[PDB]
């Protein structure tokens, strides 16, 4: 049996993970849950799965949680704060850590799992994006295996040969017959919205994906295709791909999740319901398989599958991300940080949908700092870009 | 370097194989070519690749070939007949045998390659279909590895886990996380032809596939979906799949070549240009890859990808094949044999398109023989069904 620390347990991916545990009680045990402020969701999960430990980011949420747990008589112990999360990620009995915190705040707990040599179920793209080569070196240095949970990188992983799967980020694509990695592709809810209407789209419209049901941050990123931008950066580290070994396609139907192009002309792809339980279950059971709760994809009830090149006038954030990778790690760390601040500002009705790409661009220009040489440098660049992004947001606020 | 005997070299798959050798002269050498009666094509191939040996099925064709080769001064030696083909398949220096003869006539040379422990690039579905468990036992008994060349089984193979790839036909699908195998799917050139017009379709119309450019036999089988019927039978042996582990879909665009359904909801698929060089190159280079001459699939210039359940009123041959597998090996051997005779009769303008399924059904009913216990029994059943099918054809001739 394999035992779990879930980072970001109350989130969309966290809840999907627990649903896989739920369907496979004889294969998977949760030792620790880590979350932020959603106390009701966390109390549901603690009462259901009886984890050894539960961590909340702030102490007030931890107290509310503990009060309810000791009333019901739960054996689950409650802690709070970032260091507690890092300790939960490194517990001896833990085999796998689901890294599903949103944003760069997930970085330190994820790195702690990595240093403890844990199998990392990686669903926190912002951490690899913001940390890059330093993240990949921490993985190589330790006994840890990365297993991509994000739907796209998971599909790529499944469609890659074993020498790459077993040496992720360090193996040579070309020697293993890989020509390129095909990153798809939904296009968001406004793929067919007139360009000139984009600025009037509300947070609720942006968070309503036709196919996916995920968190608000990721839904907005899908709308701007910053999600694909972040995944483009991440895929380059995870799979050791150059710019010429990356293609980005829009696939509106979200059936194909991504693909790998080989030298003989073959393209290998993963398909399925747009449901995170599938890629999560893939990583948790790898190299075997388990039921994930997701039913068989019915090919006779599908929409016709299409593809299209991304239009950078529609999706300026994609351009920003792809070019940030070329500009280096400081620009990338700062882009991620800015986008966290501007997406939050959009969701809090402080700026418009199209202001995200505008202010992200502005922050990048105003950033003037050196390439990070360590994790502390990554965090200084992050914190600084957050400060500049907050100032820029105030630039377009009522 | 790997060295080749090609069985059926002058055919569509044979020519596609030689094109892969052509693009990879430093990886692949042809020791022997085996063909039938197409002397011009065979002389082209002998003069180009300078094989050690060339075999033609009849002695008159061998003579015409030899006359031209010794005029030009070629070192290639010419032989004729079936036993010669079997010897070519077992030469010491041969590493791989492309089994690309059409029909059950390919059986004996393919079995000779198998007994010699050769890597079998298997593109002769009629042989496995007609020989079944006996074929798979010959493979298991010897040192031979099957590598499926047919576009569909190749796609399945690429989309299967390594434990299955390395123990093909004997490994358990369910233990390796496989729920089912999804066999696709073109539907032929008459997929959208009114049912009532099918009977007026000519051989030239039947042989014009929108996507594939292959031999006449396989093109007619694609039109009736007997191709899928034969591939259904073959896939059950190759992948150790039961009836409940097989799904058959129409995919009109021939981009997806087939798929594998896993327990967590994942579906793995191979995609590409509908071009046999790709699956051929996959098998020849396995577990590595080579350029096959096929260019990268352009997803931005594709038709929208669709799927549909097969309609047995449109494709009665599919029903015949799927039910023949249940009826056992004699019925299957006899169905294949009948279909070879009736497809030939259709191409020779002796019967109509729709007469293929009718006479195939008739032959099956008239067959009354025991399940084959050995290869000789397989050939008696085959020869007998050919005789009955010829008689039935005469039933509807002018
Ligand atoms: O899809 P997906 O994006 O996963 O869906 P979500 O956007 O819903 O995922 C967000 C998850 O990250 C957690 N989180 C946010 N900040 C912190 C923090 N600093 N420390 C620990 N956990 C944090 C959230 O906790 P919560 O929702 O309880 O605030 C939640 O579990
Ligand atoms: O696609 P695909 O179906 O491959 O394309 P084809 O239908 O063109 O393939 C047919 C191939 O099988 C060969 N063949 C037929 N009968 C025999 C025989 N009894 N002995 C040896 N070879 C034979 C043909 O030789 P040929 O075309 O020279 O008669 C040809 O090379
Ligand atoms: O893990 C799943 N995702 O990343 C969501 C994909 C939505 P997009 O294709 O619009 O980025
Ligand atoms: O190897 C390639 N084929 O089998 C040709 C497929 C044509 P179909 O899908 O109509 O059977």
């Amino acid at each position: 049996m394999k035992q779990l620390t879930i980072l970001g347990s109350t989130g969309s991916i966290g809840c999907s993970t627990l649903d896989v545990v739920r369907h496979n009680p004889e294969h998977f045990r949760v030792v620790a849950l880590v979350a932020g402020k959603n106390v009701t969701r966390m109390v549901e999960q603690c009462l259901e799965f009886s984890p050894r430990y539960a961590v909340m980011d702030d102490e007030a949420s931890a107290k509310l949680l503990k009060t309810m747990l000791q009333q019901q008589g739960s054996r689950t112990e409650v802690l709070s704060g970032q260091q507690a999360a890092c300790d939960m990620a490194a517990l001896e009995d833990v085999d796998q850590v689901m890294a599903a915190i949103v944003g760069a705040a997930g970085l330190l707990p994820t790195l702690a799992a990595i240093r403890a040599g844990k199998t990392i179920l990686l669903a926190n793209k912002e951490s690899l994006v913001t940390c890059g080569r330093l993240f990949m070196d921490a993985v190589k240095q330790s006994k840890a295996q990365l297993l991509p949970v994000d739907s796209e990188h998971n599909a790529i992983f499944q469609s890659l040969p074993q020498p790459i799967q077993h040496n992720l980020g360090y193996a040579d694509l070309e020697q293993n017959g890989v020509v390129s990695i095909l990153l798809t592709g939904s296009g968001g809810p406004f793929r067919e919205t007139p360009l000139r209407d984009l600025a009037t789209m509300t947070p609720d419209q942006a968070c309503r994906h036709p196919n996916w049901s995920m968190g608000r941050k990721i839904s907005v990123d899908s709308a701007t295709m910053m999600n694909k931008g972040l995944e483009y950066i991440e895929a380059r580290w995870l799979f050791n791909a150059s710019a010429s070994q990356m293609e980005v396609l829009i696939h509106p139907q979200s059936v194909i999740h991504s693909m790998v192009r080989y030298q003989d002309g073959s393209v290998l792809a993963q398909l399925g319901e747009p449901d995170m339980r599938t890629p999560i279950a893939h990583t948790m059971a790898w190299p075997n398989r388990v039921n994930s709760g997701v039913k068989p994809l019915d090919f006779c009830k599908l929409s016709a599958l299409t593809f299209a090149a991304p239009d950078y006038d529609r999706y300026p954030c994609l351009k920003l991300a792809m070019e940030a990778f070329e500009q280096g790690q400081a620009a990338t760390t700062a882009l991620n940080a800015a986008n966290e601040i501007t997406v939050a500002a959009f969701l809090a009705q402080q700026i418009r949908f199209t202001d995200i790409a505008a202010l992200n661009l502005s922050v990048l220009e105003k950033m003037d700092m050196r390439e990070p040489q360590c994790v502390d440098d990554v965090l200084s660049v992050d914190a600084n870009a957050r400060e500049v992004a907050r100032k820029e947001v105030m630039r377009l606020a009522s």
